[PDB]
This record gives C-alpha cells, structure tokens and sequence, in this order.
C-alpha cells in the first residue's frame, strides 16, 4: 500500500570479484548480497562503489538467485554473452550509466516473452579496457537471443554506427567468432 516493498520478479545475487594470486574460485570471488525487491536493489546500489572506481581487475557481477556466477553452471553453459566494449574514454562518458542500465534492464525484466533467457550480467573494469554483458542462457535460442540484444541496443542508446556481439561462452573459453550482431 503505503508500507509494502515493490517486489521484483526474480530474486537477485550481487557478486564482486577480484583478480589475485589467490585462490580464486573461492578466496577471490565473493557474494555482497542477495535482493528481491526495488527498495533493496536501491539501497545495496547506493552502497557500492561505482564501477568506474574499481581498481583494475575486479568485477561486478548480478546473477538470478540459483545461478552461480560461471560460465560452467548449467544455466550459462550452452549460453553466451552480449558484450559491450568500453575504452578509456568511454569509462568516463559511458561505463557507470550502461552498468546502471544493464542492471536496471535485468531486474525489470525488459525483454518481453525472453525475460527468462536472461542469466545475469558481469562489469569487468580492465587496463586494457573495460567490458559489460548481459549473460543470456541458450546460444541457439534465436530469437531470444536476438530480441534481447535489440532491446538492449536501444536502452543504452547506441547508434546504428556501432554494432554489437554476442559470443558463446564456450566460443570464448577456447581463444572469438560473434553468433550474432546487432
């Protein structure tokens, strides 16, 4: 009413994650919290630092509740990646509102009847150049696949310029080839 939380649809884990010589896939990732309402994306959102002032190697990463945060889980195995590249220039002017977005995207469902195919989504601010995803569960689920990346497009505002990649997990694991293009 006037006292209720705003649920979401699907509950959410919010991990962080740091490079080391650490062991890695235990000591270096870590779970910062788990969410399933509009008021507690907010406050935990306002809590964290922002992507831009990571230091380079660590991650962010939103995952739906039930799925680990890898790309070896079942649900992200046979999946893949919508992948957004980001300079030096563009973590300045860009990497803080995509990231915002790409969360803002996941937790309200944005993608119609392929809400569902949607895993999760990973920041990784880099040296060489920062990266967002949004993970999405089944390489051939076409048009899925497709309509989330269109959506996705569109609500960061990118032109007709610019064209992004969707890349298979797997794909990328090996050494990479985009399956589609937007």
């Amino acid at each position: 009413e006037h006292y209720i939380k705003h649920p979401l649809q699907n509950r959410w884990a919010l991990w962080f994650f740091k490079n080391d010589k650490s062991k890695t896939w235990q000591a270096n990732l870590r779970l910062i919290s788990k969410f399933d309402t509009v008021e507690d994306f907010w406050a935990l959102y306002n809590h964290i630092q922002l992507s831009s002032n990571l230091m380079p190697g660590c991650d962010y990463s939103l995952f739906k509740d039930g799925i680990e945060p890898m790309w070896e889980d079942a649900a992200n195995a046979r999946g893949g990646r919508w992948l957004i590249t980001l300079n030096k220039q563009q973590r300045r002017s860009d990497l803080d509102r995509f990231w915002l977005e790409t969360l803002l995207c996941l937790i309200g469902e944005s993608f119609d009847d392929y809400s569902d195919d949607v895993c999760g989504a990973v920041v990784n601010v880099r040296a060489k150049g920062d990266k967002i995803a949004i993970w999405t569960t089944e390489c051939e689920n076409r048009e899925a696949v497709t309509h989330i990346g269109r959506v996705y497009k569109e609500r960061l505002g990118l032109p007709p310029k610019i064209v992004i990649g969707y890349q298979s997990h797997a794909d990328t694991a090996t050494k990479t080839k985009n399956r589609f293009v937007v």
